[PDB]
């Protein structure tokens, strides 16, 4: 009856906008180290700040000694995830999503260790199971285990069946079971007994849950980061320009860097929390150091430095002093 | 701007629920003799009577000059119409189903012409397109084309989604894109431009309409024939013995004969509308005749004798006096 304090700690940086059966949770991360997942969908050819905090959260796992698996949707991304979209997502073609995802895997990889003993990264595409299945054998094996009347119920589709000047395709509407397989399969295959996912994905992760109940009689566990806000209300990283690329050849460090720095002292000692990988006890000293200098904050720089060294290494730091 | 007749006499004989641009498929139907289409699903190893009304109709099309297509649902047996049915139908195996497929086909033969010129019947079987379709292909290139919100609209399934005591599969959630495809995909290989079906399809052959449209811009026409009633309000081809099967291994040729024997005085001049190949000249004069003759009524072993032949042919009609 052991349990972590992980899931405590990560409650405190405020990563944890909601999680199943926490207690339940805890005690399973005592026993030993485990397999998670998070994924990302092949939606451009980089990632993006937006992916960020879910990205760094699977390190957290990992550097608490548990073993992350990073999933690239490729055949997700051909479908598209609505949830909480006001509009359907653009269906890109299939050798195109496939290059993407080579891209997308490999700016993951520097990100996670896959050299550390048995909590090494693993890779994974959801292409490899779905790319070649069957529509009968889909519809049936999996198609079975869904109830349309709970699906239309779903938090993250309501507005687009609800909405007069909203609608949902077929397509997308099928996405919650290609995710909630993913989960089914990954446990199967490599014991992962809990998923991790941006603020937008409680109900897929749910229908993974009760999926791999249902197919394995397994109980697993889910967890989403929360929506990252800014104190003026804006879109968090979303600029004039767009987004905010982890691809260096897309945002350069030296824009990178700028983001970070330009942080709004209102947002500064939450996003040092979220992005990066310091102390609360460091960053509580660092707002009570900002408080009382007289000087300009240090906490913007500090955090420019931290995020950038983690995403662009140290030749980005460099990089963005030049 | 000719017109044919054809819908018209259809109706006199009670045959047509409903119909798309009655006035425009008469006009296309007086051009000349056109491809159409009516499904089957092997839902058992045989047909029974609650398919005979669709079937004699397919064949009423073809003495008029059109080309019958006979679909045997090979994929769609394997999912499942939940069109008007109060619970989810049974899933059989892909094995027993290819099986049935095979049976039914068979069955469905000798009720057409095969060799009478470029009005030959064809056999067609939607497991040649579903069979191996990957599930993103269907997804997106099918799926694409249809919205939640109208398809959990359709009168067909409104029962299933909306009563606290049932509830639809997503498997069964999709049939109606499948069988819309049928009708596009058949539309494109053999020219079909009229579909024609059970009194529960109206909502399957419309999505079949609205996305041939969609995918190849063709207008094409659908058509149901009524759900066939009793006076004394049970259903039509239900016995104490269950249903009333074409096969004459399952139900005897003299037990087939037997039970049209046995119809109500109040259903007998319709049923021989709905059964035979009568005139109806001929069928009002039967009417009359047994209205004045002071004897039991012909009606019921000239039913009997005409739809006995019909389905067995003249070695049933003579076992049925033995
Ligand atoms: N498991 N898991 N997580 C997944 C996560 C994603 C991406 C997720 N739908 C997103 O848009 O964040 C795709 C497939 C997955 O299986
Ligand atoms: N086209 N057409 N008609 C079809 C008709 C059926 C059978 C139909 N759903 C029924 O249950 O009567 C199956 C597939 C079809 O494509």
């Amino acid at each position: 009856m052991a349990s972590s304090n992980l899931i405590k700690q990560l409650q405190e940086r405020g990563l944890v906008a909601q999680v199943t059966d926490e207690e339940a949770l805890a005690e399973r991360l005592a026993q030993g180290p485990i397999a998670l997942v998070c994924g990302f969908d092949p939606t451009a050819d980089s990632l993006h700040l937006g992916h960020l905090v879910p990205l760094l959260c699977l390190k957290r796992f990992q550097q608490a000694g548990h073993k992350p698996v990073a999933l690239v949707g490729g055949a997700t991304g051909l479908i598209g995830d609505p949830s909480f979209k006001a509009a359907e997502r653009k269906l890109n073609t299939e050798e195109t999503v496939q290059e993407w995802v080579d891209k997308i895997r490999k700016q993951v990889a520097p990100f996670l260790d896959f050299d550390c003993g048995e909590n090494s990264a693993i890779a994974a595409n959801n292409y490899d199971w779905f790319g070649n299945m069957n529509v009968l054998t889909f519809l049936r094996d999996i198609g079975k285990h869904f109830s349309v009347n709970q699906m239309i119920n779903k938090e993250a589709v309501k507005q687009r069946l609800n909405r007069e000047d909203q609608g949902i395709s077929f397509t997308e509407f099928s996405y919650n079971l290609l995710q909630g397989y993913d989960f089914a399969c990954l446990n199967k295959q490599y014991g992962v007994v809990l998923c991790i996912g941006g603020s937008d994905q409680w109900g897929n992760i749910t229908s993974g849950i009760d999926l791999t109940r249902r197919l394995h009689q397994n109980q697993v566990f889910g967890l989403t980061v929360p929506l990252i806000t800014k104190a003026d209300g804006t879109k968090f990283g979303k600029t004039e320009g767009g987004a905010v690329w982890l691809d260096p050849k897309k945002t350069s460090p030296y824009k990178f860097y700028q983001f970070w720095i330009n942080t709004a002292d209102a947002d500064v000692y939450r996003f040092l929390k979220f992005f990066t990988f310091m102390s609360i006890e460091e960053i509580n000293a660092l707002e009570e150091e900002d408080k009382n200098s007289g000087k300009a904050p240090r906490a913007q720089y500090v955090l420019a430095e931290q995020v950038t060294r983690l995403v662009h290494g140290e030749e980005g730091l460099q990089a963005a002093k030049r």
